[PDB]
């Protein structure tokens, strides 16, 4: 009656079209022209794809909104989709639901998903994307504004193409302490942040069974790290092997250092920085040495006494200043075939030497065969 | 308001704020209106998409724009764009597995040539010349390709990983070459020889090498230039006649190659080449801490 | 007039016109998935899980429904179903 006609007025201020323009689905009905298609039964609209001549005439139409007529057969449900003509469903995964149609979207805490796999889809209370066919072709699919601003938020760039192909994810391979939050003001122990960067590039345990064991670290993948700011640290690094750090310029002479790493420990008799090499122990274990006058002699490696875990090094520009009284600067020990340029050690901060932020003896090295330090300062 | 139809079914736009469908999303026209779209028509075909063209509008074009971009949608600082400062390339930009077991030959050799495309036929000395005054290109290599033919490095090319191998027990960063012929080198540059007909072809004798008279009677035309290579890890299946053909680098500069792998005792099945390096006519050559 | 308000209210949301209630003190809220409000003209999805039964008892401006049950801010439900 007069509710059709005011339904379609619904209808059409929906999508923009002409009231003329939506048509009732029934069994014969004619489908020219129209522009928008009603199912009274399960009361969803739907744009029919432009093309359907005067004359063909309406033969069914799926739950899942496959519409069949004289002509042949089309998806409303994947047109919509194309067109970002969307339901929203009541609920979420967390409620549960069930799904009909491909334009039907489902609520999770992150934003929006379709499901593009077999229909009907049931989802039972306390769901997520994850535990229901997880994401991508044929499963769950993000949509919307919400989930985007999400996806890209915790994403690894992959969202994002570059040139000449591929996606950002493919050349990110630096990393900094700013990827942990390092405030780098040369005043907040960023120490915390430092080790959890070096961990998760080569995370090596202070306690190891056997020579195997220790030998198994020189084998992982290198990267690459970038210090611009200023980090200063409490406890004695240990950098780990597969490990190359880089800094813009390296200082010579600097009365203020403003890029690289600052020692500054309450136990002086200590080291800033050392290699990994690992002592053994009277049950046959390994552990990491933490003993600041230690460093392994050859004999100490065919003793089997010591196994370095020192390899794959490579500094470039590191600038390393340490608080007055600090006994050694960098411990070079067992790092054979590794590698150094523009390594500057000390701040020329004033001409009281004993108050200046430089180490009492700047580098102790042995069991280091084909190493090299070029222009070390 | 969305209009009905596509660009496949074509449209006649007349307001500002008429969005229509593409497959990739939706567009506005920012153009003179009316504007009648044919059917077939794609926005790069009917004015492209820009200031008073075709305007991506919505999730779904962002979605899109983002991920066939090159970055110019996402600002950086101190200002500028992405594509601004992304200048590396990497094998993972062509899809490489990167697990030294599947053949990742295809996806290097398209990565080199979308640097420095060099034919492998040249009319003549002047061709030849010209690719070694092309745009230098780095490349970051940081897992493990495996590769099965002898990969020619043209001019322009820097290619570095973050360390370099040292009596490595098992490589996990560089290239691996593990080729059906063994009478085969890893890596070579890139020499041209003089044909009968007077045309040029790339070498690919393994046991070639141009000598200083080669050059001067044209006999062999050099095509390596602007090549440096900083930490490149090198290994090969037991048996691969040569790793590295430096041939005609003059100038070129290596820091930290680093060639085979200490896989065992039994240097018979080591992975490994018979002969590491081949050098000639590479005068000005550097090799720093070659391993 | 109600019913083809409702009407309007349902293809808005996709729901159905039967599942779209109006506001009034002690309506009964169980099985509907949209509340409109007539003094402010605006509609909201309703929090699911709503049991028959279980009534209306205030609706603020701000969108804070209180009804037998408990209360929910359909304003923030809303945020989170990108229904603005």
């Amino acid at each position: 009656s007069t509710g059709i006609l005011t339904n379609k007025q619904a209808v059409a201020r929906h999508f923009g079209v002409k009231q003329s323009e939506v048509v009732y689905f029934s069994v014969g009905v004619d489908l020219g022209g129209y522009k928008v298609i009603y199912d009274k039964e399960t009361q969803r609209a739907y744009s029919l794809p432009v093309g359907i001549a005067s004359g063909t005439t309406a033969v069914s139409l799926s739950t899942a909104a496959v519409l069949v007529h004289s002509a042949g057969s089309v998806d409303l449900g994947s047109l919509a989709v194309s067109r970002e003509e969307y339901v929203t469903l009541p609920g979420s995964f967390d409620s549960g639901s069930t799904l009909n149609v491909k334009n039907e979207l489902l609520t999770y805490t992150d934003g929006k998903y379709r499901w593009d796999g077999i229909l009907p889809k049931t989802v039972a209370p306390g769901s997520t994307p994850a535990s229901t066919g997880g994401v991508g072709l044929g499963a769950w699919i993000s949509v919307g504004d919400a989930s985007l601003r999400t996806q890209l938020a915790n994403g690894d760039g992959s969202l994002i193409g570059i040139h000449p192909q591929g996606t950002l994810n493919n050349v990110l391979t630096v990393r900094t302490p700013e990827q942990y939050n390092a405030v780098g003001d040369g005043i907040a122990d960023d120490t915390s942040k430092l080790k959890e960067m070096l961990s998760d590039i080569n995370n090596v345990p202070e306690t190891l069974p056997d020579a195997a064991a220790v030998n198994s670290y020189m084998e992982q993948v290198a990267v690459k790290i970038d210090l611009t700011k200023l980090y200063r640290f409490t406890e004695t690094l240990y950098i780990p092997p597969g490990v190359s750090i880089e800094i813009p310029t390296s200082n010579f002479f600097t009365r203020e250092c403003k890029q690289g790493l600052f020692y500054d420990p309450v136990d002086k008799n200590t080291a800033a920085i050392s290699l990994m090499v690992y002592r053994k122990q009277p049950d046959g274990s390994y552990k990491l040495n933490k003993d600041v006058d230690y460093y392994p002699t050859g004999l100490d490696i065919d003793n089997g006494d010591a196994i370095t875990c020192a390899r794959k090094i490579d500094i470039n520009n590191l600038n390393l200043i340490t608080a007055p009284g600090v006994k050694v600067g960098v411990k070079w020990i067992g790092g054979a075939g590794c590698t150094t340029k523009g390594l500057s050690i000390g701040e020329n901060t004033g001409s009281d030497i004993t108050t200046a932020r430089l180490p009492r003896v700047g580098l102790l090295q042995s069991a280091s065969w084909g190493s090299i330090h070029e222009n070390l300062r």
